[PDB]
This record gives C-alpha cells, sequence and structure tokens, in this order.
C-alpha cells in the first residue's frame, strides 16, 4: 500500500465522519470505556431491585403505577427508561447521516427508508460500547444496571437485553475504537438492499466508497487483526437478526401488556418494518 | 502483493475446494452459462400451462390428481419438482462440505448445524447461476423456466421463485465464476453464528483462512471490481432474508393446502431452524 491522493481522501473522509461522529454523539466509546474502568462520571449500580428504587433519579419515567407488583412494576420502568433513550439515540444517528457526504442529496424517501432500517441496527452496535461482561452504562454515564439483573424481570421482559449483550461481547472482542465504528455506522446506513429504495445505485456508489474508507482505517489502526475487515462486515448479519428478535419480543409485550404504547416515532419506525 | 508460501498455500486451498466443487456438482455454472448461451443440452422451454404440460417430461411429479383445475395441478407439480431438486442439492452441498479441509474433524453436532442452516442458502447461491433475466435452467438442464410463468402461477405459489431472481439478478452483476464460487460456499457454511453451535472458535479459525482464499481469489480473478470482497460477504445477509421469506411461504401453504407434505429430509431441516 501507499500514501497517495486516493488514501489521502479516504483518510479525510474517515476524519469528517470522526469529527461529525463526535458532534453527534455524546457518550463516546473513548468515554463509556474511560468509565468501566477514571473519569468524571461515577455510575451507581443498580444490581437488583431494591438498587433499582434506591436510585430512582438515573431512569426516566412517569406515569408510575403504586399498586402493582414490585416485579412487573420494576419491568415497566426499565422498558420505558430504554424507549427515552431509544427516542434520543434516533435523534443522534438522523443527525450523524446528514454529514455522510452525499447523503442528503439522495431521494428524500430513500433517505428515510435507509435511517427506517437503520437506526436499530446503529443503536445496538453502539450500545455495546457501553457493555461490558456485567453489564451497560445507563443514563449518560450516570447508572450502571447488570446483565443477570436484566436476565431476571420478570418473563418476558428478562428476554430484551441477553441478545444484545451476547453480539456485545463478541462485538467488543474485535477491539473497535470510535474512529473505526464512525466508519461502520455510515456503511449499515448505506445499505442498498433495505425494502423499498427506489435509486439503489447512488447508495451502492456511496457505500462502496465507505466501505474503501472502512478497509484503509481497520489496516491503519489494526495491526495483525487477520480478517478484520470481513469479520466485522459480517457483523450486519447479527444486527439484523437482533432487530428481528426484538420485534418479536415487542409483539408479546403488546399482545400480553396492557397500558403500554410505543413512543409515536418508534410506532413510526417500526410499521411497515420488513 | 507477493508470491510467497502463504499465499501459494491459499491458492492451493482454492484449488482443492474448486477440485471438490466440480467433483460434488454436475450443472456448474459454467455449464449452465453455456446452455443459456453452445453445448449438448437443449433445454424445452416451459412459459405457459400449455407447455408445462407439453413437456412432461422434465418436471419430476407423481401421485398426479386428474380432478382438479388446471391452475392448481401445474403449480402443486412445480412445487414437487422444486422439492425433488432440493433433496438432490443438498446431497450435492453435504457431499462438498466434507472435502472443506477441518470440517469433518469438527464436533458432528455442529456439522449438522452448520449443514442445516447452511444448505438452502448455499441452494438459492448455485440457483442464480443456473438463472438469467428471462427464467431458470431446470432437470438438469433439460428444461429452462420462465421467470413470467412462474410469477403467474396460484396465489400463493406465484410468490416463492421471484424473491430468487431478484437475487439472482444483482448476484449475477458480480460475474462471480466456479472458481469464486466454490470458496464463496465454504465461507458460508462455515459461519459462526449459527444457532446453537457447540465451539464457534474451530468453525471460525476455518472461516477465517477461507475468507484469506477468497480475498486473494477475487484479487486475482477479478481485475478493477471495486469492493468486490465486501459486496460478496454483504450477499450473506439477503441469503438469509430469503430463507425467512420462503419459510414464511412455505407455512402459508401448509396452513391452507392439504395433501401436501414435505420430504422427511426437509422437514428435518426446517424443524426448529431459527
Ligand atoms: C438497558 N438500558 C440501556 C438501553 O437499552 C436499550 C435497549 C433497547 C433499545 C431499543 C428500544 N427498546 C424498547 C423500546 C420500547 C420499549 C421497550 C424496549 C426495550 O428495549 C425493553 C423492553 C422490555 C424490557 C427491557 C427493555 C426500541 O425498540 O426502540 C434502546 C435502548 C437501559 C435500562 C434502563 C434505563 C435506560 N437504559
Ligand atoms: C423453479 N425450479 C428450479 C428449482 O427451484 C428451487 C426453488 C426452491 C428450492 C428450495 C425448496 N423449495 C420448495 C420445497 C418444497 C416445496 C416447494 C418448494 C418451492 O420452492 C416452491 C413452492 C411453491 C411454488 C414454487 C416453488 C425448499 O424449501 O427446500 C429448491 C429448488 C424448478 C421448477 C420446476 C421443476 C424443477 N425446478
Amino acid at each position: 500500500m501507499q500514501l497517495n491522493p486516493e488514501s489521502a481522501d479516504l483518510r479525510a473522509l474517515a476524519k469528517h465522519l470522526y469529527d461529525s461522529y463526535i458532534k453527534s454523539f455524546p457518550l463516546t466509546k473513548a468515554k463509556a470505556r474511560a468509565i468501566l474502568t477514571t473519569t468524571d462520571k461515577s455510575p451507581f449500580v443498580i444490581y437488583d431491585m431494591n438498587s433499582l428504587m434506591m436510585g430512582e433519579d438515573k431512569i426516566k419515567f412517569k406515569h408510575i403505577t403504586p399498586l402493582q407488583e414490585q416485579s412487573k412494576e420494576v419491568a415497566i420502568r426499565i422498558s420505558q427508561g430504554c424507549q427515552f433513550r431509544s427516542v434520543e439515540a434516533v435523534q443522534e444517528i438522523t443527525e450523524y447521516a446528514k454529514s455522510i457526504p452525499g447523503f442528503v442529496n439522495l431521494d428524500l424517501n430513500d433517505q428515510v427508508t435507509l435511517l427506517k432500517y437503520g437506526v436499530h441496527e446503529i443503536i445496538y452496535t453502539m450500545l455495546a460500547s457501553l457493555m461490558n461482561k456485567d453489564g451497560v452504562l445507563i443514563s449518560e454515564g450516570q447508572g450502571f444496571m447488570t446483565r443477570e439483573f436484566l436476565k431476571s424481570l420478570r418473563k418476558p421482559f428478562g428476554d430484551f437485553m441477553e441478545p444484545k449483550f451476547e453480539f456485545a461481547v463478541k462485538f467488543n472482542a474485535l477491539e473497535l475504537d470510535d474512529s473505526d465504528l464512525a466508519i461502520f455506522i455510515a456503511v449499515i446506513i448505506l445499505s442498498g438492499d433495505r425494502p423499498g429504495l427506489l435509486n439503489v445505485k447512488p447508495i451502492e456508489d456511496i457505500q462502496d466508497n465507505l466501505l474503501q474508507a472502512l478497509e484503509l482505517q481497520l489496516k491503519l489502526n489494526h495491526p495483525e487483526s487477520s480478517q478484520l475487515f470481513a469479520k466485522l462486515l459480517q457483523k450486519m448479519t447479527d444486527l439484523r437478526q437482533i432487530v428481528t428478535e426484538h420485534v418479536q419480543l415487542l409483539q408479546v409485550i403488546k399482545k400480553t401488556e396492557t397500558d403500554m404504547s410505543l413512543h409515536p416515532l418508534l410506532q413510526e419506525i417500526y410499521k411497515d418494518l420488513y
């Protein structure tokens, strides 16, 4: 490999995406890692029902039912907390996408479709940044909720987070940093096979350039990590499977859980998804 | 890039896989392409219900219902023909997999799981070899059935082939040959994320070597095809979506079609799939 104007353009694209990533996502992997080990945040640990209640400042929730079984109340509060986070993350990701060169010039309907299918895949990708073996950072790093506490929630609420943790353990072993992730998340957004796209070629033309930039970024940033580009591309399949499973759980809740409606933005995203 | 003992080993692996591919799959892409343009096969074209009946030698079927509406009879005969082909293709692919170096040494349960999830993905990959814009080769190249005839079958039978054709048009535009496909299909079989695998690392260790071989094969065989490795890896996601859709259609048939049971081998493959 040589350092030439083609490669320098690919590095400039990588930097542009990194800079927009920093602007769009306040809690980066670097910041999260600093917390999980050295920082200005000292998160309160939620590891059981008591500590979920003794630290109610972290979880946002409201319209809270005094008279119901504790196991149910706790599950519904956690679910509302994830719903609040998801709506905020959608706004971060849509802001980021606007900085992807060429994206805002695509047909508006395709921009919508690309974000409709991309956003949850990116949410779960970036959630791994906030996860370790023990648990997940929440509330902009002010809390840390354990994996085993989340697994212990009343059926079926206890099934929601475990597939994201399983993904994160293997994904975090790739040791990606924010500079890598900024490009990877752009590659996900510019996926030409989303249902109902109108003009695939302008999308794939952008994606191909992002793939070139990602390939170079990994070579430079990960010496001796064999086939990291291919291993990372294959993670895009895992993300779709996580979405599929998550949708099926959300429906179980809809079917057997009154007094729970999705935020209208999430409803819009999920309506006619696949 | 240099020609050295590491690269020569990767070419030797590519050749080993090609040789086994030739031994396992009698109707290769090269042979199919020769037919679709120059060959010893002159397929009969099935383009409408009459020609489906005027050329009943091609389609295997049996236990054939005289007294029923023609649109239904034709659909059930086509469905039985695909079922016969599928059972034969499963046997070809399982034979091939045994030649993948290291595969037969994996735990037997994981060998089963890898083939359980791999086989239909490989069937649809290789079906594209037999497809052009107009239709698909059948009965070892003795027939050619049009895409529009298959789309015209009685609802819901008319929905089955169209997603495979859509995949094939875009996949065939990558211009892969049999030497490329032999390695790609091995990469699919050695996917470490299949449900219920016991030892993932020995699988991913084989897959990583296959990916190295595939990457080199594409560089050598496809000058100026930009990002072909990444574009091809992303096709593995499409294949899973085809399987998902196909399963959902098979169930529609099961629900609203008496006197149709799957061949027991396909039943085994589909049982507890996902
Ligand atoms: C676990 N965690 C980190 C953020 O996790 C996310 C986990 C998932 C999501 C995506 C989001 N999920 C939900 C949306 C609406 C309602 C429930 C969920 C759940 O996901 C859920 C359901 C039942 C039980 C548990 C969770 C979506 O689909 O948009 C967004 C964020 C928390 C927990 C408490 C407070 C804040 N942070
Ligand atoms: C179209 N074609 C090429 C082979 O195509 C395949 C298309 C699909 C398959 C996979 C296979 N499919 C079936 C299995 C059982 C019953 C029906 C199907 C159909 O796929 C089907 C159903 C309804 C209507 C039409 C098809 C599987 O799941 O194992 C294997 C082969 C034909 C057609 C007639 C005879 C032979 N070749």
